[PDB]
């Protein structure tokens, strides 16, 4: 049977399930590691015990213990990101869906959510990978990884928490595809890391790991890179974040075996709540635990390895949405309003810079203010808006990101940018929202196609293209299919730095994306809360 | 007789001359002041001591020993600006300009000349006082002052040098004016200082010092200011640059007198040709002696007595023009030619940011650099060029002088902003310096009016239209002609910030001048080098 396949570690019962007037195959919910419970919450993951018999792959796993946004409740537009499924610690799972009749050995896809390392699901509607499995005939993995604490609370020194053990989560689940994936018609020869926000920054972070290099070919990054601001903090921050936690649970913080004594017999839900307590600062795009800089996942700083080209050099494509700020401005900035056009006064616009850039001294807070403010239309409420937006999404989304292609361009085989900017005709959010960050995914995974989701033909078609692109470079390692007739999405190098946009028009290359504002963000700032 | 006139100081013989088709009375070369030779270079001035006879004011006087420009030998554009007639310290004179018949008690307009405050003459072509005496029927007066070391080698404390004294030979002819003018038609209690660069600058240090704002009724500055950078130094600099003057001509520097005993027996050349070693940066737009913060003439800080409204509170109508940088640039920045479109190379561009801000710190030329580099096309060479021009212009002369509009508006009784950016359509500098610095002045004289020098009737009708501006204003404090049918030139407000265009097109109002770059210049880089 086409449904019944034997791996490394088992059997597994997939299911056929439809798409698109047609059927394909899904091996749902397969365990990858043992459920990191009890004793075992802040290790490093360990891999799943075979198991006898044929395992039940047919239904969705569980979603990891994670902070669950309600800010919103019952509006499609965040719940569709909060977990659709039971929480649960044991959590570990990978989904895969292959097409039918089984290929032999065809480009495997393995997709890693975002959410921060706070949240994130691989069962979200958003993340079905069968569109994308079969429109571009390709095995489509989507795996999970340890979110909050219990993913990154780190201790380092410490075995017991060692930190970075969501990321060690993830390297599992591709070893799990390199042993694996074969066995599903897909060559592990062939494997494509692709994530988004959190998701792309931990592309990027198995780029530069020496330990995680060998379990993929490609790498797709998609608003986020391993060198984010809120991608990572050092050893001295992550431990004063642990035990800052303990101190919020009334936790004996006297030896690192305690402080985890403690915390391992404090219920899930109880972490969560005081999850947020343990930030330096009021902001905005920051999140409590995130991957540390240990020196043994990342040998040295993310800087000098890109300097030193010590990372994984192979192609890659990746680029970023046109208003990758508002999303994080609506939920913390003053001012924003899901309910209005979101005019900010010069007032809360300051607040806005401040909550944006917390860890900026006064000198570089009237930098940045300095560098988004139009002094002949200081008070404009649409241009202070429109403003944060692009400081938020400058600093966390996509200067970082251009920091990194371009320190990669020098080094990797090929590198291909991109810049999304087309707003959904069936958006739920408000217009002042633009094109969202994370909302390029349906796009990618293909939910234009589904008639009932009420998209435009036209957006069928971008979808359509940027599926094609993503598979075809999977595929090649080239977004372009050969000989076609199309116009080509230029590689992007280091002198014309050339990138195109992704919306229903014809397609237009352009450079040095956002050149100006990146040089502040990745140069000029940085200097100048160094040398003051 | 008409050219007959009896001062306080004794008799002056004027002379009649012709101007556009009439004549007028000018009294040419009158002394004011002791001549300060010998034991008095750099001492104080002295009022002239009363002469028997007639005084024959029929030629000009000699111009005040200063360092000529010989850049380009016998370019006009630059030898308009060389002394034209003998040098000799003996130059504190004045000239009148009196309508025929003799106005009864009319108003009376004084200029300061500007030259850094290291050169300057009275009696050049561009400062004919008749054609604006003769059209405008208004007293038109031109003073003298000294320059260089002359007029400002500063070593406080010392009687014998106490810096300032050219600044006190502007002082003393204004004080002459109010205690004579009267006698040749002019209203004392009508006097409007108006100056250019270094004169315009001058012009604000006799609003801002309490020992002159008795001394005239309004003021007019052009492309200058108190505050400008190049203005003025303090008094531990100037001493620096007074000693250092010193050791470059094997002076004795062991005390403050024989500093100057040497100095004193130093040809007015020898001092001259060491003039430019006592700068502390090498640069562009600075001048070795300029005004010194002495606490006597300047009782505190340009900065407080702004903020403090420590000033003469009247009207004042001033402006900038469009290209105050090229000028400079031309003379001491890499890459520039009076041959070229001077197309700037990154590295020239680099070189000429350092030369611009030769005070700031690597952190301030990256801010500055930053601030005027478009990162899209870092490499044209028009945009690299037409950058400096703006750079050095709004470091030196108009950012310095929105502070200045902007702090003395809050407690001035009206303000009259305008932009010159007209360039002549007879200029003989090459295209690419555009309206050069100082070139609005031939305007403000009337030189257009002139059949032969060639201007076209639209620029006759502009430097009409200014003249009146400019008299009018002198005349009531404000430009605009009463119940007048065409377009009036607003009031500069703290709130509005309106300014008007000089050029031959309908007058358009305009807001906010420059306030993106002067809030760079005159807020944030200020803060980024203190905190640096
Ligand atoms: C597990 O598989 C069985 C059939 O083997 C079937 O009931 C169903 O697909 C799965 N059970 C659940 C949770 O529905
Ligand atoms: C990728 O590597 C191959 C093998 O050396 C080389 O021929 C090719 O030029 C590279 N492509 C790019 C654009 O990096
Ligand atoms: C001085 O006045 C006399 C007449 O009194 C006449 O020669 C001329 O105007 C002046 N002298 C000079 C320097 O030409
Ligand atoms: C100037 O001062 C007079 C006298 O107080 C006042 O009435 C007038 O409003 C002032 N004008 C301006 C615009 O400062
Ligand atoms: C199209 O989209 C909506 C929103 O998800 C969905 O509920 C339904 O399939 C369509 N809307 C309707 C009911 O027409
Ligand atoms: C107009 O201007 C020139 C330049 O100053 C001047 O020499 C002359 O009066 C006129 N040019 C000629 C000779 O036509
Ligand atoms: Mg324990
Ligand atoms: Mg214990
Ligand atoms: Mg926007
Ligand atoms: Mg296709
Ligand atoms: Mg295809
Ligand atoms: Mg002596
Ligand atoms: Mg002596
Ligand atoms: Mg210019
Ligand atoms: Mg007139
Ligand atoms: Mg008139």
């Amino acid at each position: 049977s086409e449904l019944l396949v034997n791996t490394k570690s088992g059997k597994v019962m997939g299911t056929r399930v439809p798409v698109l007037s047609s059927h394909i195959s899904a091996f749902l919910g397969i365990p990858f590691a043992e459920p990191p419970v009890g004793n075992m919450r802040f290790r490093r993951p360990e891999p799943k015990k075979p198991w006898s018999g044929v395992w039940n792959a047919s239904t969705y796993p569980n979603n990891c213990q994670q902070y669950v946004d309600e800010q919103f409740p019952g509006f499609s537009g965040s719940e569709m990101w909060n977990p659709n499924r039971e929480m649960s610690e044991d959590c570990l799972y990978l989904n895969i869906w292959v097409p039918s009749p089984r290929p032999k050995s065809t480009t495997v896809m393995v997709w890693i959510y975002g959410g921060g390392f706070y949240s994130g699901s691989s069962t979200l509607d958003v993340y079905n990978g069968k569109y994308l499995a079969y429109t571009e005939e390709v095995v489509l993995v989507s795996l999970s990884y340890r979110v909050g604490a219990f993913g990154f609370l780190a201790l380092h020194g410490s075995q017991e928490a060692p930190g970075n053990v969501g990321l060690l989560d993830q390297r599992m689940a591709l070893q799990w595809v390199h042993d694996n994936i074969q066995f599903f018609g897909g060559d592990p020869k062939t494997v494509t890391i692709f994530g988004e926000s959190a998701g792309g920054a931990s592309v990027g972070m198995h780029i530069l790991s020496p330990g995680s290099r060998d379990l993929f070919r490609r790498a797709i990054l998609q608003s986020g890179s391993p060198n984010c601001p809120w991608a990572s903090v050092s050893v001295a921050e992550g431990r004063r974040r642990a035990v800052e936690l303990g101190r919020n649970l009334n936790c004996n913080l006297n030896s690192d075996e305690e402080l985890i004594h403690c915390l391992r017999e404090k219920k899930p839900q109880e972490l969560i709540d005081v999850e947020w307590n343990v930030l330096p600062f009021d902001s905005i795009f920051r999140f409590s635990f995130v991957p540390v800089i240990d020196g043994e996942f990342f040998p040295t700083s993310l800087e000098s390895m890109l300097n030193s080209g010590n990372f994984k050099k192979t192609q890659i494509l990746l680029g970023v949405n046109k208003d990758e700020g508002s999303f994080f401005l609506l939920y913390g900035a003053p001012g924003f309003s899901k309910d209005s056009e979101s005019k900010i006064s010069r007032e809360d616009f300051m607040s806005g810079v401040k909550l944006s850039v917390p860890h900026a001294n006064d000198l570089g807070l009237d930098a940045v203010t300095l560098q988004y403010t139009d002094w002949m239309d200081d008070n404009n409420g649409i241009k202070n808006r429109d403003g944060l937006d692009d400081i938020v999404g400058d600093h966390n989304v996509i200067c970082p990101l251009m920091h990194f292609v371009n320190k990669y361009t020098k080094f990797g085989n090929g590198t291909y940018l991109y810049f999304f900017n087309h707003r959904a005709s069936n958006l739920v959010w408000p217009e002042w929202m633009g094109v969202i960050h994370g909302y390029e995914i349906e796009f990618v995974f293909g939910l234009p196609l589904v008639k009932e989701l009420n998209y435009t033909a036209e957006e069928e078609a971008l979808s359509r293209r940027i599926m094609h692109y993503w598979a075809t470079f999977a595929k090649t390692g080239n977004p372009n299919e050969p000989h076609s007739q199309e116009s080509k999405w230029p590689l992007f190098t280091t002198k014309e730095q050339k990138f195109i946009d992704l919306n229903t028009e014809p397609m237009k290359v352009h450079q040095r994306l956002r050149v100006q504002m990146c040089v502040f963000w990745n140069q000029f700032l940085p200097k100048l809360l160094n040398a003051t």
